[PDB]
């Protein structure tokens, strides 16, 4: 695979390894809040994450992953749109090298500085290997990051970044506790996806929030102080890593709020 987010291997390139990336259901969407339909048989969300065991951050090159315990429901997503349990396996962000642009879904063609995504199996199928194969095997949990105040519980996030700059790096990142990375709402809007990386299975279940969460300027800069490369190779800083709007097709998207 040699997929990235430059001019030479980036979105506009991806189809050629990864034909699906021309599909039907292909992430992310602009997220037109006119269009958009109150469906009042949307039930509130249930994320519970109380019991969460977060263990290691991977700098993999495209993003950074904190990746979770998933051989056990601990840390699940339920209700909204969903039937069935998904275990919370990652999360990574998508961000700019600017606040203007960055994340990945765009609300009436707005940008925002970042996007968090949760990501989520659904535990019929096992592993997430499996559940990639099918049209409900995910669910994304998707929040947006404008810039202004800090946010508080993404700082240890943050701070360890200097331990994994470049691609292939880890650290441990033990005892995480990734509500704080929640908004006070759980107003969301859903759609039929995808993944937003090769491969771009069509097998999410998106559940975007309405409420952005805030995050500091000296946040998102730590984050643009990554590298896409490897250990003493030309430093090409991790920035701009979002894949941009696709055609929403025959889709709908739902809202959870009127
Ligand atoms: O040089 Cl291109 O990235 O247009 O193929
Ligand atoms: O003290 Cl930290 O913000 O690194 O957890
Ligand atoms: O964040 Cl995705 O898992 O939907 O690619
Ligand atoms: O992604
Ligand atoms: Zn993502």
């Amino acid at each position: 695979h040699h997929w990235g987010y430059g001019g030479h291997n980036g979105p506009e390139h991806w189809h050629k390894d990864f034909p699906i990336a021309k599909g039907e259901r292909q992430s992310p969407v602009d997220i037109d809040t006119h269009t958009a339909k109150y469906d009042p048989s949307l039930k509130p969300l249930s994320v519970s994450y109380d019991q969460a065991t977060s263990l290691r951050i991977l700098n993999n090159g495209h993003a950074f992953n904190v990746e979770f315990d998933d051989s056990q429901d601990k840390a699940v997503l339920k209700g909204g749109p969903l039937d069935g349990t998904y275990r919370l396996i990652q999360f990574h962000f998508h961000w700019g090298s600017l606040d203007g642009q960055g994340s990945e879904h765009t609300v009436d063609k707005k940008k925002y500085a970042a996007e968090l995504h949760l990501v989520h199996w659904n535990t019929k199928y096992g592993d997430f290997g499996k559940a990639v194969q099918q049209p409900d095997g995910l669910a994304v949990l998707g929040i947006f990051l404008k810039v202004g105040s800090a946010k508080p519980g993404l700082q240890k996030v943050v701070d360890v970044l200097d331990s994994i700059k470049t691609k292939g790096k880890s650290a441990d990142f033990t005892n995480f506790d990734p509500r704080g990375l929640l908004p006070e709402s759980l107003d969301y809007w859903t759609y039929p996806g995808s993944l937003t990386t090769p491969p771009l299975l069509e097998c999410v279940t998106w559940i975007v929030l309405k409420e952005p969460i805030s995050v500091s300027s000296e946040q998102v800069l730590k984050f643009r102080k990554l590298n896409f490369n490897g250990e003493g190779e030309p430093e090409e800083l991790m920035v701009d890593n979002w894949r941009p709007a696709q055609p929403l097709k025959n889709r709908q998207i739902k809202a959870s709020f009127k």
